């Protein structure tokens, strides 16, 4: 694709977030870079508006699937780096298990060198002593695998996960992702065949920081499809 070429070297990235959960409202701001070509992310992220109303682990995904590092042979399967620069429109619903639930519009798309990510996020249902209003979860995050199907009559795509945030008491909350993706130009995309993107993640506070904040850390590489080329290493094999 065209927009592939926008990620061959390290981008600026800027991410700024609105949201209202039950009613508390706040204001996230983050910024660092993305080199696709290892599929990583240096990122920090601030509450601009005092103290974040709900754990910062809830909040990693909403907060650039365009970096991933695609293999030389999935090339064929990136909807997210073929919509740029103008850029898409994500959407999720993110299902907190005997919880509440958020709800997530972005468009993530280049403000000249800047790779931008805008989004709203709208949470309700919460219970007051919950994990998630009760700040019960553990300051980190889990490994995940990302499931993308081609969603045509959209031009699109789809993609199902399952989140794992760690309870302090040893247990599990579950966060049921859907999420859906569409352009936002009229040019030409690609719709991928199945596959999935591994994630890793750690998260830290800066020592110097006294605002509300996250720093992160992220690789996230596309899998799940073969090379094609299993016959013929068999081969090679014959001919040591």
């Amino acid at each position: 694709s065209k927009g592939e070429e926008l990620f061959t070297g390290v981008v600026p990235i800027l991410v700024e977030l609105d949201g209202d959960v039950n009613g508390h409202k706040f204001s996230v701001r983050g910024e660092g870079e993305g080199d696709a070509t290892y599929g990583k992310l240096t990122l920090k992220f601030i509450c601009t508006t005092g103290k974040l109303p709900v754990p910062w682990p809830t909040l990693v995904t909403t907060l650039v699937q365009c970096f991933s590092r695609y293999p030389d042979h999935m090339k064929r399967h990136d909807f997210f780096k073929s919509a740029m620069p103008e850029g898409y429109v994500q959407e999720r619903t993110i299902s907190f298990k005997d919880d509440g639930t958020y709800k997530t519009r972005a468009e993530v798309k280049f403000e000249g060198d800047t790779l931008v990510n805008r989004i709203e996020l709208k949470g309700i249902d919460f219970k007051e002593d919950g994990n998630i209003l009760g700040h019960k979860l553990e300051y980190n995050y889990n490994s995940h695998n990302v499931y993308i199907t081609a969603d045509k009559q959209k031009n699109g795509i789809k993609a199902n996960f399952k989140i794992r945030h760690n309870i302090e008491d040893g247990s599990v909350q579950l966060a049921d992702h859907y999420q859906q993706n569409t352009p936002i130009g009229d040019g030409p995309v690609l719709l991928p065949d199945n596959h999935y993107l591994s994630t890793q993640s750690v998260l830290s506070k800066d020592p110097n920081e006294k605002r509300d904040h996250m720093v992160l850390l992220e690789f996230v590489t596309a899998a799940g499809i073969t090379h094609g080329m299993d016959e013929l290493y068999k081969k090679l094999a014959a001919a040591l």
